[PDB]
């Protein structure tokens, strides 16, 4: 499914607004602004910490001169399960709350009329949806009757709602459906090759610089496209060429447009390549998350956020620990920052190696089932923008239980399947003697916390400790590293010498050794600090109002950190053969 | 008069601990400490903000065996007018609230019983006292009755109460009084040259290396000590040497001992020179200032500071804007910090040139006076320590008045008179063009706050302004330049990008922008910023609780621009010919 675009063809309309809400089986009805998360808009705490269904509503009317067009209704994410009814009517329902569904709703419609959306949300999470949780009832000595909660594992608010636009658009009865592109390089000479899904047949596809010269054309619903003297996307020069497609049959006339980048990714040795050239990843594992509206989308924050990103010298960032919106993805092609996209296969892990998770009851091939069928529909939506350039296919689950080894082959194999040309990581915190998944997958991604999670306080531990791992997963893997995480909580104001948990100073200096370590190892490739900004948890001792390792606080100002790092990542090329 | 000291022949009791306070014409106490101010002390709103005298009482016996020795009472400091009363007796009168003052006492004493001393402390600034202000009614339209306002100008808060130790001491009859020092180089050696006050008149004295031992000896009243290899005080190197003086007659015996440095200071050109060696001044414009205790003297507050000073990299600073406490030069001497020492005249200066200070009704002829004699009081005090390199006259007084040139001409050639061996200044924020007071004195300092108090926020006016500026003094007077003051409130925890007033990166960024310039002019020979840490001040719409212009939260913890200055200050030699 392709992102809901105007053109001379198709109409877009968004219903994004203020809508009314109610939650299961009550009949009155608040307001609620759409796209965001429910839980901090109001002052009702039994809302805030709501487990079950919500209902949206809101009336829209229909053109009468929508008829004979297709009408598709869009729903960009609802977390977790959603179900979707025009004046009634279930026209879809969807499992998974980080990614878009949508329906063809004409034979529900009330022409030239109002019309009724009514959208279910479900935030219960159950060990067969990702990321899994699960509701617990807790009828003890010291709790009442009814006494429920929800566990889970993954360390992010379970933030509920619609996160993104519902959308109404339309297309001709026979339409572009779908396309895919692959960009090669032969000899001083791009390829853009593309194919076509539609209905239709007959087809003109045009190729424009970015002063609107056609640069290449072809007729076909399958072809190549040459560019002659292409300029390439890469980060620090995220050149993008406009991709025209042109449905020409005798009833049918239809148009969709799409800005792509050529460039070519690879892994070779302990080199990860971008357009033949050595990269090194300087950037953030960052969140869906921002004040009041929780994970709702906010153009004003990604642009925020993507300026911030070249403010401070970053190249890269990591989706932790999800799809983004398709929004986010759009301006990472117009920024020239890489994205390693990750599947929602995070929690999964019970921080205890008594209680197993790849098991009969927790992970199983129900999950493994989801899993599948989210990878597929996450290359489906993303796999034409440049920007994305590695999928990751989970974050710190239990990868040394013997039932992780099958489960992550089948994940692993299957999206190599549906992508060959980009590579895939897994993100893992286990050891690396323990884990039996990493040597299946093209770039290794650990997380360490080492004076942080281990040995609290004491800053010199670190380069003993992190060299020595990092040498141990080179030496087992032979390949490329990325050290996808590592940082400290750091109370904006909090100062202290020397250096004390929770101060700007030891988040700063904690990240300043661990960096001096992989300076001098040749085969760690990239640098991504945990994390880009402070954001929710689930309350917890260990969380003071979430998880406050941000280098920048939550309205994105940056801390003592930010400035090392602008310092560090100024000096550092986005290319670097170490 | 001499620091009280134990010895072979000298007790010392110190009486500071719980003493009983009250308030003027009333008859109940509350209990305060003693050394502190008594402003932050109790939750009485009206104490803190108390105009006029408060009164002290403590009970101490005296043993039978000290008849027949001088018995002195000694006050640190009390912050204004004082009177010490000893058994309902009058002993001495003091005024100025930054100096010590002493009594001896015998006369009225119980021996071998109980006795009680009492101390007046009076708050209520005038004209003629240094620092001065001016007790106001205000009896309009909009204020009851009896409404008073205490105005001044000086931009610190006017504490009250006993700021230093109360001590009692004895001496022989006949005793060690004072005595002077100066160190001279010739050849290869030291010469350390001595002139004793006392009734006495049979003396040897012997200087002690590190080591305990004996380097030179000298049997007189006055003489030369000659040390062979000596090891010169300097910042980076204190080297103290002890000296003892015994005085040795039929009936009475004293000993006295200090630990003195041998070094030079002298003004040439435009070098500052320390043992003959070009200095560059590194550090901060401090206050006597603390949590709870205000303006009290605190040893883990002092010895903290000297740490902090050693670990950012400073080598100097100046005591704004009084005197400090003995303890703190004593402790400046072992750590080898350089102190220009400041006499409080300050806010000399209403901030409009239609109201003018030097004039009939404020500073005038008994301002004078007493400034006079705070110098006298000043040099007698501190003459001996080596920290000591020059004098300070006054913090931005109002120089431009004709009426200042007459007032500071004579308040400078007594200085030079009192002490010919240590440059003497004044900190300037005066217009170079419009003062008439720094043609006469060795080194400039000036206060300068571009894009701070003027043209507020915009940073990039700072090398344009800052440059013309420093060339207008050197061009004028021909001196060494001290940029003696500079810096931005920050609020800790307040982060903005691009940088705003208030936040800690404005701070940094600011300071930052100032010494490039100062690297850039050879005459130029030291930086302090203002301040060392956030201190109170009397509460405005100016002052968001006090003055947040630290570089160290007011409990001693860094700030970024702390950070900024270590970095700076560890590749910048103490000794330097630019
Ligand atoms: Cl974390
Ligand atoms: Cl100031």
């Amino acid at each position: 499914m392709l992102y809901p675009k105007e053109s001379e063809t198709r109409e877009v309309k968004d219903l994004s607004g203020v809508w009314e809400f109610r939650t299961e089986s009550d009949k009155n009805y608040i307001l609620m602004p759409v796209p965001a998360s429910f839980n901090d808009i109001t002052q009702d705490i039994n809302l805030r910490d709501y487990v079950g269904r919500v209902y949206y509503k809101k009336s829209f009317f229909i053109p009468v001169y929508w008829k004979e067009r297709n009408i598709f209704l869009r729903v960009g994410a609802a977390a977790h399960f959603s179900e979707v009814y025009v004046n009634g009517n279930l026209v879809t329902k969807h499992k998974g709350g980080f990614l878009p569904f949508e329906a063809e709703i004409s034979k529900f419609v009330n022409y030239g009329q109002e019309n009724i959306i009514e959208i279910m949300v479900d935030n219960t999470l159950t060990w067969d949806v990702l990321p899994p949780g699960e509701l617990k009832v807790i009828e003890d000595e010291m709790h009442p009757k009814g006494y429920k909660v929800l566990n889970y594992y993954f360390d992010f608010f379970n933030y509920s709602g619609i996160h993104r636009p519902v959308v109404i658009y339309t297309t001709p009865k026979v339409y572009i459906k779908d396309f895919s592109v692959i960009t090669e390089l032969s000899n001083n000479s791009a390829l853009v090759k593309y194919s076509i899904e539609s209905e239709g047949n007959n087809f003109q596809v045009i190729l424009r610089d970015k002063d609107k010269n056609i640069v290449a054309e072809n007729f076909g619903k399958s072809g190549v496209l040459e560019v002659k003297n292409p300029k390439l996307w890469e980060p620090g020069n995220p050149y993008l060429y406009n991709l025209e497609i042109k449905l020409l049959e005798k009833d049918n006339f239809d148009i969709y447009r799409m800005d792509i980048g050529i460039r070519t990714v690879r892994v070779e040795g302990k080199q990860f390549l971008i357009n033949e050239k050595p990269f090194y990843f300087k950037g953030f594992g960052k969140h869906e998350d921002s004040d009041i509206r929780g994970k709702g989308l906010d153009q004003v924050i990604n642009i925020k956020d993507f300026n911030l990103l070249k403010w401070i010298g970053a190249n890269s960032f990591r989706t932790s620990h999800y799809p983004y919106s398709e929004e986010i993805l759009f301006l990472a092609d117009q920024y020239g920052i890489a994205v390693i996209e990750e599947a929602p296969a995070v929690g999964l892990n019970l921080w205890n190696r008594n209680e197993k998770v790849f098991t009969e009851g927790r992970v199983d091939g129900k999950t493994l089932e989801h899993h599948l069928e989210i990878m597929r529909e996450l290359i489906a939506r993303d796999k034409n923008h440049p920007s994305v350039i590695m999928w990751s296919v989970a974050n710190e689950a239990a990868t040394y239980e013997d039932g992780a080894e099958e489960y992550f082959r089948r994940v692993i194999e299957e999206t190599r399947r549906l992508d060959p040309t980009r590579p895939i990581t897994i993100v893992e915190n286990t050891k690396a003697s323990e884990t039996k998944v990493s040597k299946y997958v093209d770039v290794i991604c650990v997380n360490r916390y080492y004076s942080w999670y281990t040995d609290s306080g004491d800053l010199s531990v670190i380069e003993y400790q992190l060299e020595r791992d990092l040498r141990e997963w080179y030496e087992l893997y032979r390949k490329p590293i990325i050290l996808s995480e590592f940082g400290a909580d750091a109370i904006s104001g909090f100062h202290s010498d020397p250096p004390l948990m929770f101060t700007e100073e030891y988040q700063q200096e904690m990240i300043k050794r661990f960096v001096g370590v992989l300076d001098r190892l040749d085969f760690v490739v990239g640098e991504h600090i945990w994390n880009f900004a402070d954001f929710m948890t689930k309350q917890s001792i260990t969380r003071v109002v979430g998880n406050k390792k941000g280098v920048f606080t939550r309205n994105r100002q940056p801390k003592m950190v930010a400035h090392f790092l602008k310092e560090r990542w100024s000096k550092l090329p986005d290319f670097w053969e170490k």
